[PDB]
């Protein structure tokens, strides 16, 4: 009175797994989408998400969407023609109307490492997102991912006659946190059921934590194949005209070879026993080879 | 013994300025570029700039750059296609260089603010560049610059009729301090002269500080026709489709409002008399309307 969590990007990775978290607790869930015509949004109406039609670039439509609803989830990518302004944008016209409307909890999703200073231009935007809602006093969890299993899949690993092969921008040794998306959605919506735990928290998240060897090695055990990691350099990565971002996504590695993620693995399994391994997550969501 | 300086960027408007300003001082200047038969190289050539063939992202054509010089001017840019992540990179890049090869004294083009906080995302970029360098050991000099007056000259303002209306992103009282990129090269050129004053200094650059009813007024005053200023909406600048970049400008134009820019103008034209106001520089450039 009222339970209703708005979800944005509900219809991306992250909002996804929210609103699945969310309707598995018995949450009310709404989503303001610029088309319900569309796959994605029609099986948001399927599983009881109330739509509401309308571009969260406008404010007034972004706080009409919050209307009576108990709490927002915040999330936005870097990865559209706007780009980190864009991003930046969004994330404070979220809080902004959060703050307007008299939400009772948002819960943003951040980026582990968002408050150590990275210098990679992505956390940082999310950084000044964290501080923005913050200054405006709403209550608030942030959730930092570390790197998600769900997009280091659609570009880590690559079949070479017969072999998996991983070829990143990491040394052999370098060891990297992970996170499922799904799990982002289980940390957001119990969040949202134990406020007196997790408002004013800031949450690194990780299911996992192997090298490049180790990774590939459970791509191979999945998919009955020889695998093998080869490092390449951050210059060649950084080059690569068939990686979006390159640039960015090499800055971003150059950072988990010096600096690196921070979440307490052991913590977050104790909260959610069912915390996602690599191994794990490939298996549930039926990973094949490209 | 020896005296050369590498100015990077050098066919670009910063660079440009840097090169005119160290020849004016009888520096030998190197250029690396990577194709020598461009207009703008060859004027380079003309003006008794030794130019390198080479690309600078190549590490090794860098330091290959970088031998016997004592100076390093470096300069780079967020528009392009790499964006951020690449201009970091090249940015760390060429400090690297500098440190790998014994270069003497940096002078770096950072920005206004960059130190502040500001969360704008290509102002952060500079500040992570800045930060890299100083943790090499470089002697270094950090110029930064405020909104620079070339590329506000080339966008603001538009004949409506025989009227030049300036539209921008700003309340009409909003202060907005400037600099002329020729000052840049003044103050570059300047600090390799005087690295006791210099080196160690971060310097926040501006010639004159003005409202958008001032700049108008500026423009039409060179122009001989009726000006006006018209504050626009920073939801309405950040979509514009015609303005590149036009949701980072809008961070950018947004700090404006909030906080702006610290240059000591005073200070600035007790060391440099001839620090350029908007209308000399108006006038010495002999703008045009569009």
């Amino acid at each position: 009175s009222n339970r209703t969590i708005l979800v944005t990007g509900a219809t991306g990775t992250q909002g996804g797994a929210t609103v699945r978290a969310l309707l598995a607790r018995g949450r009310p869930v709404r989503a303001l989408v610029r088309d319900p015509g569309t796959d994605a949004a029609r099986a948001l109406a399927a599983a009881g998400v109330s739509l509401v039609t309308g571009d969260l670039n406008d404010q007034a439509s972004l706080r009409a969407a919050m209307a009576d609803v108990h709490g927002v989830f915040s999330v936005q990518t870097f990865m559209t023609p706007g780009g980190l302004g864009a991003e930046l944008r969004q994330g404070r016209a979220v809080a902004d109307a959060a703050a307007a409307t008299g939400v009772r909890h948002v819960v943003y999703s951040s980026v582990g490492g968002a408050d150590r200073a990275s210098g990679v231009p992505h956390f940082e935007t999310k950084w000044t997102i964290e501080r923005h809602l913050r200054s405006l006093g709403v209550p608030t969890t942030v959730l930092r991912p570390t790197f998600f299993m769900d997009n280091f899949a659609a570009w880590g690993p690559q079949a070479v006659d017969g072999t998996l092969v991983v070829r990143l921008p990491l040394k052999p040794q370098t060891r990297v946190q992970l996170i499922a998306a799904e799990d982002i959605g289980v940390f957001a919506a119990t969040a949202f059921d134990d406020p007196d735990t997790y408002v004013g928290a800031a949450l690194e998240l990780a299911g996992d934590e192997l090298t490049g060897p180790e990774l590939a090695a459970r791509f191979g055990e999945l998919a009955g194949m020889p695998a093998r990691f080869e490092e390449r350099s951050l210059d060649e990565a950084a080059a690569d005209p068939w990686i979006p971002y390159s640039h960015e996504i090499a800055v971003m590695f150059e950072w988990f070879q010096t600096d690196g993620y921070a979440a307490d693995i052991a913590a977050l399994r104790a909260r959610h026993p069912g915390l996602r391994t690599f191994a794990d997550w490939l298996r549930a969501i039926g990973w094949r080879v490209p």
